[PDB]
């Protein structure tokens, strides 16, 4: 009974759930972009971004996840949300 | 209400679920490392890592998630799992 096969299948299941949450996070970024456009609020606030990241680092430490790994991972997520919101603004200004 | 406040709270809930899955993924990495040691597979398999990443990119595209974002995010995740498995092999000094 090769125990590696069952473990790799559980990791694949976990990775599919991560992708589904990434997709949901992107839908939310679109909604944020829309609300900002309706509210005339800018996309970027680098103080907001940095404070968000500090909070994620603290929540991560409760799970014993390395601060550096959390920083790098969530910097990607924040950047992707911002790119998504900016692309939304940019599309509607092309009219 | 201010619709941005509800959206940012849903994004925070989503980020807490991501952290929980990151934690679970790390526990699984430890189990994989153990099983490899018991099975005499080497701790690193760079072909496995590269093939996994390609699969995740394709599953991501089905969710309309950018390939570059997927690539960068899962490169971090895979590296984190691998460092964990290597540390377990190295701790075989104590074992």
């Amino acid at each position: 009974e090769n125990p590696l096969l069952a473990l790799r299948e559980k990791i694949s299941a976990l990775d599919e759930k991560l992708l589904a949450l990434f997709a949901e996070r992107r839908e939310l970024a679109v909604e944020v972009g829309k609300a900002k456009l309706l509210s005339h609020r800018p996309v970027r606030d680098i103080d907001r971004e940095r404070d968000l990241l500090e909070r994620l680092i603290t929540l991560g430490k409760a799970h014993h996840l390395d601060a550096h790994f959390i920083t790098r991972t969530f910097q990607l997520g924040i950047e992707y949300s911002v790119l998504t919101q900016q692309a939304l603004l940019e599309h509607h200004h092309h009219h």
